[PDB]
């Protein structure tokens, strides 16, 4: 059943593969660079050019790598969790896997229009770390929705070791994000983040706790609105609101509401 | 002679494990992520139900980590120094163990009260990197304290590189210390942190050098007291003294003493 | 053709191993760490002391590293380009190898010379994250300058990764550079430093782009004079000047020129 379901959702992931566009291939055999399971699995899976010999790239072989990966992430729920919540998150996982392929397509579009350094998307596919993290997040975040709150926090912290980057999985990003350079970034628990937001280095969307064992949870993270963008060393921190076309400077500390349409700087 | 020496001591650790209070147990089997030397054996020996089958906890096998752990210790203080200082050093680590395990738990239990987002020990035990830092600051201060000035650095390196927080062997730290996210966290020398300090990503404790080959080593760095919480981004600079319950604000450049029972901000 | 001009430059680097003053050579064998192709290669043809037993270090066998180092960087050149790009490229790499020694002997007593913390140079060479950064940095460069565009950029997020500082390829840097810590540093496409340039961790100097596809490329990110400090957590951004002898302190936010011979804070 579970095995039937993989077969469904790897061949829409494959034919999705073959109708993107001419910017999400390539004919090149790129250099093998081995990276931790849950990355390596989602890069092959979802961007196949750039991660797997063209001779290889088949239906069957990205459902292999689609069990493999299941096989994983259940094995893991299982042990800290329990066998029926584990097999109930990945269906959840599995359905949602065609929706976050459109997202991040979205985000290297997002990371392609932000970056002036940028030479195509072959390179932010294959090494950009803000890419990487936003991959594995985008499937943390579903385990979140499931109620799980110990292997999804695991992954994350796979990509903080990677990456220095440092997003909760229970943080919630709309498409078109773009984190550039990344490392010292920190997003909440309970952050919400809206389209077309675009971080730098250094920036934290979370909170800080000054002594007097703390409430567990609650909202209590920003909530940053839509083409919003947070410049190096920024920490915005509480229950805040930035609207939507707000730029933030760089060191900028934010610890009120920041209404839409503004430039904050000193 | 060392050989028994060792057996005293995972005798000593493996009773403390069976007395730990449940927080400390678990019966679940985890997945297992191998990461670098000291990390990966101080771990299994310290926590041994979140990193060790069931079925293989046992004094023995406790014993058996410790001799692997200290044999790469004796092994590489030997390289940089010399077989007897290198005997010395790692009778002095032997002897510190079962204190910094006492340290460990009361720096788990801050983890804890400091974090709205931790579910339980489980979690901060196995992928909190703050913990992970701590874990080999602790045994790497011993050999600091030893006189040994080398292979002490290059364990925290390895700290540097997984968890990007950079915590100098030299720094004096008390328990019930927290790290939260970690990444950019830069510790001293001759920094001296007192007893239930909390300190976010992005924090330096430690010193600048304008130029114009500067002096060796002197006392250079803060000497902070009990209860301090220091925000994200603050930069805390040169010989001087932070007082107890201060609570300091998200990037704050601090470079001259700060009295008891303060908030700093702007 | 190429093997012939690589035992010439290995012949080259051998020698000028052989009269590195003493500070640069030691008879201990040292414990071995494996990194990363481009850096564990680097390193032991460089600094061969420090990374081989004292039995092996031959110039053969620094040919032989040499060989393998090219194969690796010509394979990944050509995946990315072409077999005739990266003949090219390769040999541009080998042209300038003893030159980068010479500048990396100079980089060694910037960071001797500007950190109270450090012992002596075997200690810098093999673990010090500022260093590692930097020598992969000026072999990346010089494929930079070739006109690629691609491996040179993933050489780097290699050194992104295993040190989180974050220097594109593109930046024009002189020597007896040094970046201290350096978690968090990033150094833009078309940065410009000069001679004893000292850095610290959280420091930018690049650029960020508020949002309304930005343009590519152009000189846009900082030219930095010679005797330059700048202190944790300043950001410096723009196609802005900052002259000789200037100071810039902890967590300052400089957009404008900076003139010669200054100390900027507040």
């Amino acid at each position: 059943a579970m095995d039937n379901y993989i077969y469904s959702i790897a061949h829409q992931l494959y034919e999705m593969y073959l109708q993107d566009e001419d910017a999400f291939h390539s004919k090149r055999d790129y250099p093998h660079k081995k990276v931790f399971t849950e990355l390596q699995k989602l890069r092959k899976i979802f961007f196949p050019d750039f991660f797997m010999k063209h001779q290889k790239i088949t239906e069957s072989h990205i459902a292999s790598e689609l069990t493999k990966l299941v096989d994983y992430i259940k094995d893991s729920v299982t042990a800290y969790n329990d066998e029926l919540f584990a097999h109930q998150c990945v269906m959840a996982i599995l359905e949602k896997l065609p929706s976050i392929k459109r997202t991040l397509k979205t985000d290297l579009i997002a990371a392609y229009a932000g970056d002036p350094a940028a030479p195509g998307l072959s390179l932010i596919i294959r090494c950009y770390p803000g890419f990487q993290a936003v991959i594995v997040y985008r499937i943390a975040h579903v385990l979140y929705e499931c109620g799980e709150r110990y292997y999804c926090r695991e992954m994350m912290e796979s990509v903080h070791s990677y990456t220095s980057i440092d997003i909760h999985p229970g943080a919630s990003i709309k498409g078109h994000f773009f984190i550039d350079h990344g490392v010292g970034v920190v997003i909440g628990e309970t952050a919400i983040i809206g389209e077309w937001c675009r971080i730098y280095q250094s920036v934290t969307l979370g909170a800080m706790h000054f002594q007097e064992v703390i409430k567990r949870g609650t909202k209590r993270h920003p909530t940053v609105g839509d083409y919003v963008t947070i410049g190096t060393g920024a920490k915005v921190l509480g229950n805040i609101i930035v609207g939507s076309h707000v730029r933030i400077g760089a060191n900028c500390w934010i610890d009120r509401d920041v209404d839409s349409n503004q430039t904050v700087y000193i």
